[PDB]
């Protein structure tokens, strides 16, 4: 599944809701710290809605608890990532993912 | 992972190669049957290569099992396909996937 573990706190009263639009900064990397990809470097946040496959389940699961304002590190299980497939030429087969995913505001 | 049954025989002497083109013709379906897609229905052969993360591993796996020829059904369970994510607008959540594939050449 997904391990949702707090960085800093959000105003623990805002959570994202299905229709809205998440806006997030975030950096992913393998268990063993090796980045991958962060929105951070591109200096442009990302955003995308709940409820429309438009991210992997383990974000779909884990953004949901974070309220607005907090930063937090997801550890995804292959299975709510990539699986046994990974991402063509980033990801390898069987990963755990994590994310350090800053939820900055709701659209 | 992946179940292969047999619809008909291949050559059972030519079986794919990491870094041989594969040629195929597919139809998935889900588990009750449901079309999704299939390559017959657009007169075109689909064509992929082993060992480059070209395919869900369910057909990675599933393929380099088929001789030339050889018409089966491969059954994929979610974690050799798309997960808990699924295909947006196409594949729900944990869907076990139903392959029937001719693996008709090797270039
Ligand atoms: C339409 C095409 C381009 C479109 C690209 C963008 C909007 C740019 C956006 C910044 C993506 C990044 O581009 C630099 C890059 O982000 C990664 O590096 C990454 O950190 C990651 O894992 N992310 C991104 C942050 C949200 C979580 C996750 C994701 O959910 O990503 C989603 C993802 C790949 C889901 C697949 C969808 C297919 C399902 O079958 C499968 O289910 C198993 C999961 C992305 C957002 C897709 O919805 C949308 C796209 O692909 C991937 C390693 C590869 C990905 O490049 C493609
Ligand atoms: C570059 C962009 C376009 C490029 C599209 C084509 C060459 C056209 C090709 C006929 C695809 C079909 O287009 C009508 C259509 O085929 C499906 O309908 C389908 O039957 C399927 O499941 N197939 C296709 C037959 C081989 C097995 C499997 C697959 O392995 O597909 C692969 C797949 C989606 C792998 C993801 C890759 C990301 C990983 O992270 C993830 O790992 C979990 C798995 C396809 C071949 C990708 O490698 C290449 C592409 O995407 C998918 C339901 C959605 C897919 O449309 C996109």
């Amino acid at each position: 599944g997904v391990q949702v573990e707090t960085i800093s706190p959000g105003d623990g009263r805002t959570f994202p809701k299905r229709g809205q639009t998440c806006v997030v900064h975030y950096t992913g990397m393998l268990e063993d710290g090796k980045k991958f990809d962060s929105s951070r470097d591109r200096n442009k946040p990302f955003k995308f809605m709940l409820g429309k496959q438009e991210v992997i389940r383990g974000w779909e699961e884990g953004v949901a608890q974070m309220s607005v304002g907090q930063r937090a590190k997801l550890t995804i299980s292959p299975d709510y990532a990539y699986g046994a497939t990974g991402h063509p030429g980033i990801i390898p087969p069987h990963a755990t993912l994590v994310f350090d995913v800053e939820l900055l505001k709701l659209e």
